[PDB]
DNA sequence: TCTTGGGTCCTAGGACCC
DNA sequence: GGGTCCTAGGACCC
């Protein structure tokens, strides 16, 4: 009993809603980041600055020696939203079971689907386009029989393209494909796996489940399974926010409280507003701070509290800062807050 | 080049409880 | 002594 699963991806998306709203920036490199005098990384990049080598997460410093002209955005929120909130209804018209990961993503159940004679192809074909009519924008979709192998599949088709996997083809697919295509495996991991001479599925085929287990616990049963293509996740549709936070890291480090303080000033309003957005009454289940310094370790304090409060975030604050931090600089402080249990 | 801000989920020790 | 809450931290994702 296969399950037909796509996963759509808008391509470039921040960039692409720029360049939509401003054809001027069409052909030229652009990226969506906090200014380099402003300690940002890069969000995203169209694909003339990708061409040099920009990625999102990379240091603003580092996307303009290796693009000296690339014009760079603060970004617009509302249009990513609004944009994103067209996508979903988009895919609402086709099934209700959706589920979204980010503004720009969602897996879409569409095994009890009556809309294009039940191909899963079609209908991914038939989303990306009307989400090109419509948004002026293109999307990416991957197909297959579970969550990750269709997220696999958006990526390996992109621009404005999209691959298919059928149940046949899965163990081909899996030999060869290198363990961190695995959602959730990212460098920390792939350096283990490699270190002990695993780097693709194919190896991990190859490998003991009980040993697995003893030097990863439940990741090495995720491994394992996801090697052999095994992939029980079902679709929800009914998943809700569970915190919320707000930070920011200054442009030159902080070394007096007196500084720290004014920051928190200007966050709390922020992050009351955003609660308010989802829980008018402002009532928590904890709040707390968090400080990282110039050795970049971080910390964070963080208790049982019942409602939102300025002056506690305060206090905490400074119990963390004489507390912890001996005498390093600190580039950023944030706040955060912790939902309600429903 | 010099390392964001918005989140999720997992681990682990000690408190607390039957 | 076997679970569950509390808190802190880390890897990961978009
Ligand atoms: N590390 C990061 N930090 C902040 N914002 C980020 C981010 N990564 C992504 N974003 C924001 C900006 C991104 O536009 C958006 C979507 O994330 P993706 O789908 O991973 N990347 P995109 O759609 O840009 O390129 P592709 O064509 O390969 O899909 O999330
Ligand atoms: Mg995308
Ligand atoms: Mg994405």
């Amino acid at each position: 009993g296969s399950r037909k699963i796509i996963h759509v991806d808008m391509d470039c998306f921040f960039a692409a809603v720029e360049m939509r709203d401003n054809p001027a920036l069409r052909d030229i490199p652009i990226a969506i980041g906090g200014s380099r005098e402003r300690r940002g990384v890069i969000s995203t990049a169209n694909y003339p600055a990708r061409k040099f080598g920009v990625r999102s997460a990379m240091p603003t410093g580092m996307a303009l020696a290796l693009c000296p002209h690339l014009t760079l955005l603060p970004g617009r929120f509302d249009a990513y939203k609004e944009a994103s909130n067209h996508i979903r209804e988009i895919f609402s018209r086709y099934t209700s079971r959706i589920e979204p990961l980010s503004l720009d993503e969602a897996y879409l159940d569409v095994t009890d689907s009556v809309h294009c004679h039940g191909s899963a192809t079609l209908i991914a074909q038939e989303i990306r386009q009307t989400i090109f009519n419509e948004l002026q924008l293109t999307a990416s979709a991957g197909v297959a029989p579970v969550k990750f192998l269709a997220k696999i599949a958006s990526d390996m088709n992109k621009p404005n393209g999209q691959f298919v996997i059928t149940p046949a083809e899965v163990p081909a697919f899996l030999q060869t494909l290198p363990l961190a295509k695995i959602p959730g495996v990212g460098k920390v991991s792939a350096a283990k796996l490699e270190a002990m001479g695993l780097r693709t599925c194919g190896d991990v085929q190859a490998c003991d489940l009980v040993m697995l287990l003893k030097r990863f616990g439940k990741f090495g049963r995720i491994l394992w399974e996801r090697s052999q293509g095994i992939d029980e996740r079902d679709v929800n549709s009914e998943r809700l926010r569970k915190s919320v936070g707000v930070e920011r890291t200054m442009a030159e480090d902080i070394h007096h409280w007196s500084e720290c303080e004014a920051i928190i000033e200007r966050l709390y309003p922020e992050l009351e507003r955003r609660l308010a957005k989802v829980k008018p009454d402002l009532l928590i289940a904890r709040q707390g701070v968090k400080l990282k310094f110039d050795d970049f370790q971080q910390t964070t304090q963080e208790h049982v509290w019942p409602r939102l409060n300025k002056a506690d975030l305060i206090a905490t604050a400074r119990k963390t800062w004489d507390e912890r931090r001996g005498g390093r600089g600190v580039r950023l402080v944030g706040l955060h807050v912790t939902l309600l249990d429903p």
